């Protein structure tokens, strides 16, 4: 069983690496790193509900959109964490690029990210990204509310 | 090997400290800073301003606990999942948290959120703790209006 666990972890790490380094036109094929029922998406949004893209086909369709609205996106400062689960990885990184979001002025978006990758049978079953949406608000020209700190110590 | 045994031992001990931290609640929070190195850092990495709020030093962490017990009087971490990593001195935690929020100048509220924690260790104690959440949920708990990204132009 330890052999099976070890085997899984090394292959899955390569897939996380490939995902995090997928750039440009290659993003159109990134969904091939998922299971047929794989899910990806953004877990931290203004509404408090995740935005999940469900299914390898819908993920492939969505990459076409992502290529237009984040045309030069790169992940940077990539740190991949294996865990005691050979099928679960976490990634700490930054990301940056132009943001061309429908209905908003073209801007530049930079943020810190955490990604969760869960695997099934050698491919990604669930990818989740977590960030501070306040930085995406700023990139879109949306006013960020400020918590009053006057009464706080520091 | 002897080096592998030392890494296993460090990871097992550090996991116990992460567990203790995550289950520390009530008055015990006043002593949670003893789980840190003398120069340890803790705090909140995701805020409205985009800059972390870092509390630097075991002494300052203990002093800050006094404020934390006033403004989050009954905080609980729930749904705790602890992740060891290939670094015996680096752990991640996925969890939820809940409690009253009693922030100066705001109405008393109830705050619920999802959290990720990072714990880095030195010599058996916490050198750096960092907390990551979506601040929009804390805005809601304080009665602060959350801006809405318009979705009309997006694929549905
Ligand atoms: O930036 C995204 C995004 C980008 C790529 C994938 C995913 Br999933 C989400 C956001 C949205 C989105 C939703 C549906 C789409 O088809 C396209 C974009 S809504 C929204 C609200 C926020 O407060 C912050 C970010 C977003
Ligand atoms: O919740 C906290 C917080 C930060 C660090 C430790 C603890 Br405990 C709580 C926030 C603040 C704070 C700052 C300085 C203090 O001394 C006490 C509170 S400001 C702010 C702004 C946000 O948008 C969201 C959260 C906070």
């Amino acid at each position: 069983e330890n052999r099976a666990q070890v085997a899984a972890r090394q292959h899955n790490r390569k897939i996380v690496e490939q995902y995090m380094h997928t750039r440009g036109e290659a993003r159109l094929k990134r969904h091939l790193l998922f299971t047929e029922d794989g899910v990806g998406g953004l877990w931290t949004t203004d509404s408090g509900q995740p935005i999940a893209i469900r299914g390898r086909e819908k993920l492939g369709e969505h990459a076409v959109w992502s290529l237009q609205c984040f045309p030069d996106w790169v992940w940077t400062d990539i740190q991949i964490f294996e865990t005691q689960d050979p099928n679960w990885f976490w990634v700490e990184c930054r990301g940056e690029g132009a943001i061309v979001f429908p209905g908003y002025p073209r801007g530049q978006y930079r943020n810190h990210f955490l990604h969760s990758f869960r695997f099934e049978n050698g491919l990604i079953k669930e990818q989740r990204e977590f960030m501070n949406p306040c930085e995406q608000f700023r990139s879109l020209g949306i006013e960020v509310p400020e918590v009053r700190r006057d009464g706080l110590p520091s």
